């Protein structure tokens, strides 16, 4: 059962903004849980029922949870409902690879790939479809430990549902499976597609997929059989997995469970699968 | 609207290097169509950026403004070269260092008017410079200065109000707080930079936050510390700069207000700037 802890607005403080958009504002804050004497660094999101949906989804997958998925800590009931979450202090992986591009060994890159798969596999075990997997939404607790984040679009599938039919826009395209782009169908297999783009982002140390290409042409370009180029550091074995994730046939794409295994093999001998200058 | 002139590379030669770095190399040059002194930028991703810089310079060329360096055209060769007008006296950052002791307040405040006039034209043209600084203001005559270096400039779409960066590299000590924290950029973020630039002119070319590393500036600013009042500045002048450095972007002066204010001060230079020898 989904069980949301309600926090009092006197329990926690916003220290500073981390990011903002029309998705709302995310602050770093500190939280003293009532009846404890310690400060907990936390992230706080505020802007309406979308936020409650988000909270519900996060709490549905809380038990028994996974170390590679961000946990909801609770919610607060002000004018606007606020999401209180764990804080990943090193920021998103997108920005981390761009900033430390020249220090990132092959061990770390394949390690992140495994964790992301581990996290998404758990989500799938819990019948959750994320719908917004990307490197911007993989956050760094420590360089050695990353976590999937941003459940704003995430959906839970019922017992006899295999897909989710979406209604409307507000979806990032260059990360979307073709059948999501054309039919607004989303499944575990569509999240696999996104996982491919994500690994791509990591392997290019944070290049913008389909750069310069307008979003209006992507379904066209993908239908014609164009995909993201092989990253320089990637042996052909690595780039093959990515390519599998972008197959037209959803069921032909790898399953997160396989991805865990495959990347675990590679991470067990990283210099054999990625060629990075300085390893 | 925007037009790009392509010029015959064989019509000119690089006479000497004016300066260079990781941004590429600028030379003095001479264009002989069929003699015009010119300045020439080339480099060693980077190739796309120099075309972006050309596009942006071309996008604001008509009608242009006297206080904005115009793109004359591009040359093709192995790599794209940007041909600009040449400012024969160099950047203002240097000029106020090398003439510390012989600058009428009339000149100093005039330059602040012209800088603002150029920035306001850019703003009308929906361009955010992103790199305003004393180094990026060049002197054509003592009476004529121009904004330069569109290496980072960005245009806004008809219903965009801000530009969101990909991080990269940026001059932190000239940047608005919302640019350091959230890497947002607006005309009002340029107003911050203008503040710092005027600061550098008033201090005859001092290094802003000289000594502090760049990693610690956003803290100083968050706390509410700013650059010190310069010796030659009355309080009216310093108040102007300080308004540029306000946390609330929409509470900074607009370039149109800076033109008005500094023109007023220019009409009576000694009242606003105390300079020994005037
Ligand atoms: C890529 C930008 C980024 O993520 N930047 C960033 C992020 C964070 N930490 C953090 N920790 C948790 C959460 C989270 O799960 O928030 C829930 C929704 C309340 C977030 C976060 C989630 N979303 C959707 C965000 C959007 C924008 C910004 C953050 C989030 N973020 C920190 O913690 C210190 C810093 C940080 N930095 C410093 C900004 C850019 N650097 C990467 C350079
Ligand atoms: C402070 C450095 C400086 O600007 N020095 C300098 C500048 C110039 N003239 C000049 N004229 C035009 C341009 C220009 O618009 O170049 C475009 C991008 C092609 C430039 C110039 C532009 N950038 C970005 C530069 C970077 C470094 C150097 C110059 C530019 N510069 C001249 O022409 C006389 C001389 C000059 N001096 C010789 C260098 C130092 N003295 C001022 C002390």
């Amino acid at each position: 059962q989904a069980l949301l802890r309600i926090l009092k607005e006197t329990e926690f403080k916003k220290i500073k903004v981390l990011g903002s958009g029309a998705f709302g504002t995310v602050y770093k804050g500190l939280w003293i849980p009532e009846g404890e004497k310690v400060k907990i660094p936390v992230a706080i999101k505020e802007l309406n029922k979308e936020i409650l949906d988000e909270a519900y989804v996060m709490a549905s997958v809380d038990n028994p949870g996974n170390p590679h998925v961000c946990r909801l800590l609770g919610i607060c009931l002000t004018s606007t409902v606020q999401l209180i979450t764990q804080l990943m202090p090193f920021g998103c992986l997108l920005d981390y690879v761009r900033e430390h591009k020249d220090n990132i060994g092959s061990q770390y890159l394949l390690n992140w790939c495994v964790q992301i798969a581990k996290g998404m596999n758990y989500l799938e075990d819990r019948r959750l479809v994320h719908r917004d997997l990307a490197a911007r939404n993989v956050l760094v607790k420590t360089p050695q430990h990353v976590k999937i984040t941003d459940f704003g679009l995430a959906k839970l599938l019922g017992a006899e549902e295999k897909e989710y039919h979406a209604e409307g826009g507000k979806v990032p395209i260059k990360w979307m499976a073709l059948e999501s782009i054309l039919h607004r169908i989303y499944t575990h297999q569509s999240d696999v597609w996104s996982y491919g783009v994500t690994v791509w982002e990591l392997m290019t140390f944070g290049s913008k997929p389909y750069d310069g290409i307008p979003a209006s042409e992507i379904s066209s370009i993908l239908e014609k059989g164009e995909r993201l180029p092989q990253p320089p550091i990637c042996t052909i074995d690595v780039y093959m997995i990515m390519r599998k994730c972008w197959m037209i046939d959803a069921d032909s794409r790898p399953k997160f469970r396989e991805l865990i295994i495959e990347f675990s093999k590679m991470a067990r001998d990283p210099q054999r699968y990625l060629v990075i200058q300085g390893d």
